[PDB]
């Protein structure tokens, strides 16, 4: 059920019922009949555009075209009120076709938050909604649920995946505070082993949560309404059609009755200076710019899905070029989004490839994130796996235990090091490894008995594609920009320098971003690129939101304007030059269509008839409808 074929219904009963009496064999009453129903096809639907607005608004060209119609009926009956109405009918098919809007994605994000909470009540636990957990309420999360409320850890010990958050995906170790009271009064001095908040994933262990924010204010609370309350962003061409329209429709109309009259004061008929009036009315229709300015959006539209770019509407497709500024987000963005070995870091009398093996044969048996990591990278780079360690086991938070080679051997973080019977870690190590750490890499240190064999770095490494297509988008003109990442400023700062942009903000949480990308808004055009729910607000707050398209969290994908089907970034200096191109046919397209019209107003007060406006409106249209397929001919040139 679409209106579209209604306009193929005018396009066929146009055709045969002009052919076939003169080219053909019917019946004038036949093809008459065909031209009746081109008008009532044609009809039925433009009709209800003016008969709704105008039964209480104001005037419009849906006004116009379709009393022109009736005009070239009642007067000079050509049936030129049909290829009126038909074209008036696909001038609305066009538009149909090139709309879309930013608010859409509320059916994921509900998603990520939980109904119901587990809520302590002395010697009871209750289930409350979370519209009704008090702040210093103590809810518990059990394993693998979403967690309910923005709160601190109170009791237990977990692995928390605050990936709609922070962006990360990798679960964060989290502890209980040491003083509740005190946390309560100091929610500024918490460490982040503590926070949690809504919508982040629990790890194996149950945590208990002491809320600190009222349903409606948690940090994804946040993040629904912001996408929510971000507006429509206007295409500019549209709304200097609709200021056109509006004065255009009344201006014409002064014409309509001063050449009415026009037999009172000049030596002319009476039913002929009403001609004269049908004639500047029809002749008004401006089915040059009807026409032009959708199938611009269309081609361009149909040219970026050729190319590996889905484009929600126009108003994007518009924007891409006139931006001045662009943001990234860091991980699964530029970054591919997963740890690799970039550092090795021999200590004392121990080899590379001691090390390496260590760390595999402990690595094997682990199912920490990074130990995947670990065993790929060394298995790349000596080209083959050593035995799996035994006795492994876990030290929750810390790292982990095994035996290699009848030696104990523990890796992990450097807290553990000091936490467990083996030898202290030398003070140099100790520096080494904080210069790993500062430097943007995740450090194990890894320890065999007597003997530290050393340390190992990983880092989430960008893209190849990126520093190519950041320089890329400077040649263009981007020349504001800026990295936004919720990941630790470390990682952001050594992969800023990596992929070469000189500013490059961290530990970023999502309305952070809408801030940066506020104050980039208003000194002039901005687009946001990102993968996950913590971009979602800027990405609609922003001039034009970007997601990867294959990454992305499905929140971004419906979020966004533009998605890099893709994930291939070589397709933004595409997105941005074929934009610039369809910006310049139909700002050419337009001043034809006006033209067109504007030029010809006179020359049909001057006496032109019907026979006249409809060829001259025929090569109107196919004019700007050649040129703008020129668009399906742009190139990536990459
Ligand atoms: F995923 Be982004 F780096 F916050
Ligand atoms: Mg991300």
């Amino acid at each position: 059920r679409a209106e579209v074929i209604f306009a193929v219904l005018c396009g066929i009963c146009l055709l045969l019922g002009w052919l076939g009496p003169k080219y053909g064999i019917m019946s004038e009453q036949f093809g008459f009949g065909l031209l009746l129903a081109a008008y009532f096809f044609g009809g039925y639907f433009t009709l209800r555009e003016a008969v709704e607005k105008i039964s209480k608004g104001q005037f419009q060209i849906d006004f116009l075209m379709l009393v022109a119609a009736s005009g070239a009926a009642i007067l000079g009956e050509w049936a030129e009120g049909a290829f009126l109405l038909f074209l008036f009918s696909v001038g609305h098919a066009l538009e149909n076709y090139a709309m879309g809007r930013a608010r859409n994605a509320v059916a994921a994000l509900a998603g990520l938050t939980p109904d119901e909470a587990l809520v302590r009540r002395g010697d009871k636990t209750e289930t409350v909604l979370i519209e009704n957990l008090l702040v210093g309420d103590i809810v518990v999360v059990r394993s693998n649920e979403r967690l309910p409320a923005d709160g601190f850890v109170v009791k237990g010990s977990s692995a928390v995946n605050q990936a709609p958050i922070t962006g990360e995906s990798a679960p964060v170790d989290k502890l209980p505070v040491d003083d509740p009271e005190f946390a309560a009064a100091n929610l500024d001095k918490l460490t982040p082993q503590t926070r949690v908040f809504a919508g982040s994933i629990n790890g194996s262990g149950s945590l208990d949560v002491q809320v600190t924010k009222l349903s409606g204010e948690s940090t994804l609370a946040r993040v629904v309404t912001l996408v929510a309350e971000a507006q429509t962003r206007q295409s500019p061409t549209q709304n200097f059609t609709k200021k056109f329209e509006k004065i255009f429709v009344p201006c014409v109309i002064a014409l309509a009755f001063v050449t009415s009259f026009s037999f009172l004061i000049l030596d002319e008929t009476a039913a002929q200076s009403f001609y004269r009036a049908m004639a500047v009315l029809v002749a008004a229709s401006p089915c040059a710019l009807a026409i032009a300015t959708p199938s611009a959006v269309l081609s361009g539209v149909a040219r970026a899905a050729r190319g590996g770019v889905l484009i929600k509407g126009g108003a994007p497709l518009e924007a891409m070029g006139h931006l001045d500024a662009i943001a990234f987000d860091k991980t699964g963005t530029l970054t591919i989004g997963e740890p690799h070995l970039v550092e090795i870091t021999p200590y004392g009398d121990a080899t590379e490839t001691e090390l390496l093996q260590v760390s595999a044969a402990v690595e094997m048996l682990s199912d920490h994130p990074l130990a995947q990591a670990v065993v790929r990278d060394v298995k790349d780079r000596l080209g083959d796996l050593p035995s799996e360690a035994s006795d492994f086991a876990n030290i929750i938070g810390q790292g982990v235990s095994a035996k290699v080679d009848s030696k104990v051997v523990h890796i992990g973080k450097t807290a553990l090091f000091e936490s467990v019977a083996g030898l202290p870690l030398p003070d140099d190590l100790r520096g080494t490894v904080e210069a790993m750490s500062q430097n943007g890499r995740t450090t194990m240190i890894v320890r065999s008995g007597d003997r530290y064999l050393g340390a190992i770095g990983l880092m989430d490494t960008p893209r190849e594609d990126a520093r190519s297509v950041i320089a890329a988008l400077r040649d263009l003109g981007l020349k504001r920009m800026m990295m936004i990442s919720g990941d630790n400023q470390n990682v952001a700062n050594a992969v800023a320098k990596e992929v070469g942009l000189d500013t490059a903000f961290g530990d970023l949480m999502p309305e952070d971003k809408v801030t940066k990308i506020a104050a980039l808004k208003a000194d002039g055009g901005v687009a946001m690129v990102g993968d996950g729910v913590n971009d979602a607000p800027a990405m609609a707050n922003a001039t034009v939101g970007i997601a990867m398209g294959a990454a992305g969290s499905d929140v971004a994908l419906e979020t966004a304007d533009i998605a890099l089907m893709a994930d291939d970034l070589q397709t933004l200096p595409f997105a941005v030059g074929l934009s610039r191109k369809t910006s310049r046919i139909i700002r050419l397209n337009l001043w034809f269509s006006l033209g067109v019209v504007a030029l010809l107003i006179p020359a049909t007060l001057f006496g032109l008839g019907i026979g006249p406006a409809v060829l001259v409106h025929e090569g109107s249209t196919l004019v700007v409808v050649a040129n703008a397929l020129r668009l399906l001919a742009f190139k990536d040139n990459r």
